[PDB]
């Protein structure tokens, strides 16, 4: 009856931005979830990010890469949005540094760039999800042309629950070991970009995890958290948004209210 509950609130929150809204949330400590629109796809947007820092702290894990070794990149045509890589173009950055970067404030060019050298592209991205069970995400195209959020489109999509479920399973499961773990947990507590997102949507005592997305096409965008909330065992909560016409823009207010709806879901 409560998910009943939280799901007409969604559904009506949905309709008064003529949008979709897609959610899933876990209680880690009870395992109770909370899931509408859970299995269907939404883009990603910039949201991949926080798996590309994931699946290069797993290449650092199984030593194929050093976590201070030097990228450098002096001739590139940094992307647009590049905000870290722009101020160190002439040094270089660490592997370590250039992959918060992509987390924590979206860089492009950090994530183009370890996708050129590290990762496979967008092909390889999609082979680290499969491998850790993750059977809906897929990513397309590179940084800037994944955007177009395209309705009906499956490129560069996920569900909410995949999304939650690999979250969980990278931030709070086995795949990374303690040490590499807690590095990944940190970066996501650095995360610069979510504060009118998941963070506006718990108490300021609460500790949160995140990466966004906005595609900035059909009103698109999207937060995932993980939540350490006080003497309580770990949340995760994923929501995902589109709008019905091209030209709308995205509402962080929607996001931060979806996540309301869903931790009381769970709670
Ligand atoms: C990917 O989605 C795109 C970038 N990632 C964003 C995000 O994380 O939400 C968006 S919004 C971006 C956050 N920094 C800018 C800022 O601080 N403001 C102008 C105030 C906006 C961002 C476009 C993109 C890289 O493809």
């Amino acid at each position: 009856n409560k998910s009943d509950a939280a799901a007409k609130q969604i559904k009506k929150l949905e309709e008064d931005f003529d949008g979709r809204i897609g959610v899933f949330a876990i209680d880690t400590g009870s395992g109770n979830t909370f899931g509408y629109r859970s299995d269907e796809r939404f883009p990603l947007c910039s949201s991949f990010k926080g798996f590309l820092a994931a699946a290069v702290l797993e290449r650092v894990q199984q030593k194929k890469l050093d976590i201070n070794q030097k990228v450098k990149y002096e001739s590139r045509d940094l992307e647009y949005h590049s905000p870290i890589t722009t101020k160190y173009k002439g040094s270089g950055m660490t592997l370590g540094d250039m992959a918060s970067a992509a987390l924590q404030y979206s860089d492009n060019g950090a994530t183009n760039i370890i996708m050129e050298r590290f990762l496979g592209g967008p092909e390889g991205m999609t082979k680290f999800m499969r491998s850790i069970g993750d059977n809906e995400f897929r990513l397309d195209r590179w940084a800037l042309e994944l955007n177009t959020a395209i309705p009906g489109d499956k490129r560069d999509t996920s569900t909410p629950k995949a999304v939650a479920n690999s979250l969980n399973k990278l931030a709070l499961g086995n795949v990374l070991n303690a040490k590499v773990k807690a590095i990944y947990q940190n970066w996501l507590k650095g995360n610069t970009t979510g504060d009118a997102r998941i963070r506006a949507s718990v108490p300021a005592d609460w500790v949160v995890g995140d990466k966004t997305g906005s595609c900035g096409a059909y009103g698109t965008a999207n937060d995932y958290a993980v939540i350490w909330p006080k003497n309580r065992a770990p949340l995760i909560v994923s929501i995902y948004t589109t709008r019905k016409s091209k030209d709308d823009k995205h509402s962080d207010k929607t996001i931060a209210e979806a996540s309301r709806i869903a931790i009381q879901a769970i709670d």
